[PDB]
């Protein structure tokens, strides 16, 4: 015999602090951002409680897995979890739970750890919902935009990569740490919840100026941090801008291509 536990995940604003809510209450989240991509492992921490219940503290311990999940496009994840289960002893318990958030969304802090004991107290359609807490991180941007040094006019498909004071160059992955293929123009690796990684320059991410010039991305961990834009694909007719070097500081600057001369 089990319980459905519905998991939501809701993304506030760094400054915004939510209630506490019981297991009986459907949120609709008021209407905070349902956050989507978010793992979660559950682990049976039955025996880890029943050991000392007045000392239990949110100890996973030797705690086998009850079940692993991902949050999906309304921030849910449903799991029915079996209501009882055995101590260290062999002797049959109320099962109890604890929630642990492997893989935050980008942007965001990981959730505080939770636990609670089955049968907990179920909404009318007779699920038992949950919601995970965190804070929201502040992160930052940059945006480029790439001119034609002569004209000041902007110039389309020029590719550069980005590199850290160590000469590891940026690679942006998904969730998972999987390759993903990027286009022009500015990259929302907060929409995307992509990752920023540092590796070697043959595996690096190119940025491609689009339509507008315009390149970059969001989802810096700091502004304080010195980067390189280095171009390695240059439009042709036109010489490598310098390297450009800039902080993760939510500005936009340009970078200006030389035409290349043709003497006679
Ligand atoms: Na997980
Ligand atoms: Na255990
Ligand atoms: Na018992
Ligand atoms: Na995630
Ligand atoms: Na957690
Ligand atoms: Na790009």
């Amino acid at each position: 015999t089990t319980q459905n536990v519905v998991l939501t995940k809701y993304g506030f604003d760094k400054d915004v602090t939510a209630i506490d809510r019981a297991t009986d209450q459907i949120w609709t989240g008021d209407g905070a951002k349902p956050l989507q991509g978010v793992d979660f492992t559950i682990y049976n921490v039955t025996a880890n409680y029943w050991a000392s219940p007045k000392d239990y503290k949110g100890s996973f311990d030797s705690a086998p897995v009850a079940a692993t999940g991902t949050t999906n496009d309304k921030g849910q994840l449903t799991q029915a979890l079996p209501i009882q289960s055995k101590d260290a002893s062999g002797k049959t318990r109320a099962a109890v739970y604890l929630f642990h958030a492997t893989n935050p969304r980008a942007g965001y802090n990981t959730s505080a750890d939770f636990w609670l004991t089955l049968p907990a107290k179920a909404a009318a359609d007779g699920n038992v919902y949950v919601y995970p807490k965190n804070v929201q991180k502040t992160t930052y941007e940059r945006t480029f935009v790439k001119k034609d040094a002569e004209t000041k006019e902007v110039l389309e498909g020029a590719g550069f990569k980005i590199s850290n004071s160590d000469g590891k160059f940026l690679k942006l992955t998904d969730k998972d740490g999987q390759s993903v293929s990027i286009g022009e123009g500015f990259i929302d690796v907060l929409a995307n919840n992509y990752r920023l990684t540092w590796v070697a320059e043959s595996d690096a991410t190119v940025f491609t100026s689009d339509k507008s010039g315009k390149f970059g991305l969001n989802g810096f961990a700091d502004n304080t941090t010195t980067y390189t834009a280095v171009e390695t694909n240059v439009p042709d007719g036109y010489d490598a801008a310098a390297n450009t070097d800039f902080k993760a500081d939510n500005s936009s600057s340009d970078i200006l291509d030389a035409p290349s001369g043709i003497l006679p």
